[PDB]
C-alpha cells in the first residue's frame, strides 16, 4: 500500500514535500481536496487516526503524520538525510528556519486586503535574507554541500515564490539565480515539473489576495 | 568557555530553551539585550561569525547557531532526547509544530492595534487545538511518556502564555491543568522559577499590544 499524502490542491506547505518524493523517486498517492471541497474534507478530518488532525497529512503502513515540517523530515530521515552527528543535524535544521522566514514572510501579507503596502515593506527586507543564503552558497553546489538534502527543495519552493511576487528580486543574486535553475537541472525534478502530477498555482489559498485564484 | 545564548531580554522565542538548558542542568551564560539596546545588537550581529545573523543565537565551544528550533533540538541532541528511530522523531516533531500553531497564534495577532477583535476569533479557535493535546495526555505523564523531551517544555511556554490572555482557557482542559503543574513540580523548572535567572515579564516584545510593556 503506496503512502498517502493529503493536502489542497494548491502548492502551499506541502510542495517542497512532493518535490522530495519525487526526487528519492519514492511512490505516494495523494488525497488532494479542491477550492470547493471544504466540507468533503471537514467530515473526514477525525476519522483518520490522526492525533493531531490538519493538512497536510502523511499516511502509511508504518505512520500517521501531520504538520509539514514533520513529513518532509520523516521522508527524509527515512533515507537518512537529515544529519550524521549533532552538529550537522543543527545546520540542517537551521537552514529550515531561514527558508520559512522567507517563505511565512510571504503567507503572513499575502491575505490582507492592504497587500500593495505590505509588499513594500517586505521587499526591502526580502534582500538582506537572500544575501544569507547568496553567501551560503559562493562555494557550495547546495546549502549542504555536493549532496542535496530537504532544506534545497524548500528554498527552491520559496524562490519560486518570492519570484511571483517580484520578477527581479534574484537580479543581484547570481548564486542563487543559478540555485534555482540547477534544482531545475536534476533529472527527477525536470520530469516532475512536465508531469501531469505538477501543480502551478495557485501559491496560497484561492482566497488569498497575493499568489491565490483558480489561475496565475 | 560556557555556551553563550543571546536574545532581548523578554520570554519570546527563547524560554523554553532557557528551561531545557535549566533542566538538563547545562551550564550558559546570557547575552541578554535590553529594550533600549537594539544599537548595541545591530553593531554585534554581523560580527558574532553567524552564518545567518538572528536573535536568538547560541555560541560554544563546538557550533554558533540561529533559528531558535535549531538550538533548542540540538541542546536536546546533544543528550539523545530528539528520539531514537525514524517514527519516533516524526512524532516528537510532530509536538514541536502542533505547539508552535498555538503559540506562533498568539504573536500573530498580540501586534496590532485591534487586539480585542483578534482575540476573540482566536479564543474560539484554540479549545480544539488544545483538546489535541488535552487527548494525547490522556495515559501519559508528559508528551512522549515518562520521560521529559523538549516539546513538553515549549507546550508549558504556550500554556502560561494563552493563560495571560484568558486565565479561564484551561477550565475544561484538566489534564493540561495538571500537566502545567508536573512541569512546575520538578526540581530544576521549580529553582529556576524561583531564582534571579528567571524573566516574567513580557511575553512578547516591549511594544507589543499584548504581552509587551515593562510591566505585567
Ligand atoms: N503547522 C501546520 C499548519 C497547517 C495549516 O495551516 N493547515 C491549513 C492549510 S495551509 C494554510 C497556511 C498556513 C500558514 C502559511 C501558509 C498557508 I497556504 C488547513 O486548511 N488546515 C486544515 C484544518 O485546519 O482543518 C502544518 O504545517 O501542518
Ligand atoms: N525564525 C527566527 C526568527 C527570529 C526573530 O524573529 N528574531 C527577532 C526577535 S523574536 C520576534 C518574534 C517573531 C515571531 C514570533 C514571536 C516573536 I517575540 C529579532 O529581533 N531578530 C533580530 C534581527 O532581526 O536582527 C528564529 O526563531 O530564530
Amino acid at each position: 500500500m503506496s503512502p498517502i499524502l493529503g493536502y489542497w490542491k494548491i502548492k502551499g506547505l506541502v510542495q517542497p514535500t512532493r518535490l522530495l518524493l519525487e526526487y528519492l523517486e519514492e511512490k505516494y498517492e495523494e488525497h488532494l481536496y479542491e477550492r470547493d471541497e471544504g466540507d468533503k474534507w471537514r467530515n473526514k478530518k477525525f476519522e483518520l487516526g490522526l492525533e493531531f488532525p490538519n493538512l497536510p497529512y502523511y499516511i502509511d503502513g508504518d505512520v500517521k503524520l501531520t504538520q509539514s515540517m514533520a513529513i518532509i523530515r520523516y521522508i527524509a530521515d527515512k533515507h537518512n538525510m537529515l544529519g550524521g552527528c549533532p552538529k550537522e543535524r543543527a545546520e540542517i535544521s537551521m537552514l529550515e528556519g531561514a527558508v520559512l522566514d522567507i517563505r511565512y514572510g510571504v503567507s503572513r501579507i499575502a491575505y490582507s486586503k492592504d497587500f500593495e503596502t505590505l509588499k513594500v515593506d517586505f521587499l526591502s527586507k526580502l534582500p538582506e535574507m537572500l544575501k544569507m543564503f547568496e553567501d551560503r552558497l559562493c562555494h557550495k553546489t547546495y546549502l549542504n554541500g555536493d549532496h542535496v538534502t530537504h532544506p534545497d527543495f524548500m528554498l527552491y519552493d520559496a524562490l519560486d515564490v518570492v519570484l511571483y511576487m517580484d520578477p527581479m528580486c534574484l537580479d543581484a543574486f547570481p548564486k542563487l539565480v543559478c540555485f534555482k535553475k540547477r534544482i531545475e537541472a536534476i533529472p527527477q525534478i525536470d520530469k516532475y515539473l512536465k508531469s501531469s502530477k505538477y501543480i502551478a498555482w495557485p501559491l496560497q489559498g484561492w482566497q488569498a489576495t497575493f499568489g491565490g485564484g483558480d489561475h496565475p
